[PDB]
């Protein structure tokens, strides 16, 4: 099945907890995979304006880890919980991917889970300004804008709205869709 051919094309990129314990500041995110009309899509995040560190840039759930984190799999899930209403019964993490070094004392460790069907987004609008999906396949054949770095410009065409991603959030997209997506029959 799609589901469990993902599941199986990720676990071969697990790293599991080998970067876990290092001495860094310690962040999680969750990079959700929803299948809606037999697609595979990602979950993004817009966050809200109001926060002081990138304000209104799209970006996966996640945030730092805290002491009641039994390991970096739960900061991923509790932070998802508080900016999205995602409950731990419907999602399945699958693995842990490459973990992202930045300004020298951080470690970003990046989860991917799978999504139940009946999950519906309740975004915290104090954390995030709105939630919406983009189907995998589309970061193997993105819209690329040069601001020189490369932006991605996603058009949803149920409404005609426009997100742009980039930077880290881009990458890891990347990333995942070409784990899943890559040598596949038709
Ligand atoms: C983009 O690079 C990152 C670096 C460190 C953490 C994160 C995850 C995160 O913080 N997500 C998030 C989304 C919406 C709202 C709020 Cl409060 C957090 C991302």
């Amino acid at each position: 099945s799609m589901l469990d051919d993902a599941k199986a094309r990720l676990r071969k990129y697990d790293i599991g907890g080998k970067y876990s314990h290092l001495p860094y500041n310690k962040y999680s995110v969750l990079l959700p995979l929803v299948a809606k009309e037999g697609k595979l899509h990602l979950l993004f995040t817009v966050r809200s304006e109001k926060l002081r560190r990138a304000p209104g840039e799209v970006c996966f759930p996640g945030g730092k880890r805290d002491p009641t984190d039994m390991d970096d799999a739960a900061t991923a899930l509790r932070e998802a919980q508080e900016e999205v209403g995602l409950r731990p019964h419907q999602v399945e993490v699958v693995c842990c991917l490459v973990p992202c070094l930045i300004d020298t004392d951080t470690l970003i460790t990046p989860f991917v889970g799978l999504i139940d069907h009946n999950f519906q987004a309740q975004p915290n609008p104090a954390e995030v300004k709105d939630v919406f999906l983009v189907p995998l396949a589309y970061f193997l054949h993105p819209q690329v804008h040069d601001q020189i770095n490369h932006i991605f410009e996603y058009t949803n065409p149920e409404d005609g709205v426009t997100y742009q991603i980039k930077g880290m959030t881009a990458n890891l997209a990347v990333l995942v869709a070409f784990i899943i997506l890559e040598k596949k029959p038709t």
